[PDB]
């Protein structure tokens, strides 16, 4: 049997220096994932994911979630997942990712990566 | 920065019977992809796979890589992955795909899925 490659993840480069924060907005829009468990993780090669912050399960509006210097919050409301990553250190550099927790027997909707690049003053 | 899950992944529902063999073929095709590290993972909620076997890196060709009842082959001159289970069991029911471990720049090319799903005699 034959599983094709129709299908192809992106990496936004997104540049910063040490000392700021980052600020990704995850629209998601559909409602229809308002109640979906969400997380923000760094990803490792062979597309495994280390989980860095997700939100409860089901997800509540307007709960922020933080571990360490990252911020992840459900706004419902306007139907996006923000995440932060404060005070940036230069080993902070690497793939990102949102996720939406789905069940197995449906498609997958995925957002694509976030390459940052934390630099120095 | 803001990103949207704009792109669909879906899973393959394939049935078979237990005892019988999975055979399945991934299709790299670009030459650029032959050496490049590859495995079978089965997904687990959140995105996060779980490596059921890979091959070498670099990855030489005809060089059969075997784990449990998994059989994986990567075959350069066909540009192609192959992945086999033999013996199917009830257990191994799930959500599978395979994977090309590719560098953090590049968009990463994906695989269809496949949720295999076996069944008793
Ligand atoms: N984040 C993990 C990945 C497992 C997972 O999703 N864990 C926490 C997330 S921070 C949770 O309670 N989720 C349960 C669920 O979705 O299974 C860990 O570091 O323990």
């Amino acid at each position: 049997m034959e599983l094709r490659a129709a299908t192809k993840l992106t990496e936004e480069k997104y540049e910063l220096k040490e000392g700021q924060t980052l600020d990704v907005k995850c629209d998601y829009t559909l409602e229809k994932f308002a109640s979906s468990q969400k997380a923000w993780q760094i990803i490792r090669d062979g597309e495994m994911p280390k989980t860095l912050a997700c939100t409860e399960r089901p997800s509540k509006n307007s709960h922020p979630v933080q571990v360490g210097r990252i911020i992840l919050e459900d706004y419902h409301d306007h139907g996006l997942l923000r995440v932060r990553m404060v005070n940036l250190q230069v080993e902070d550099s690497g793939l990102y990712q949102c996720v939406i927790y789905q069940p197995p027997k449906e498609p997958h909707m995925l957002f694509d990566r976030i390459r940052l690049v934390v630099t120095l003053e």
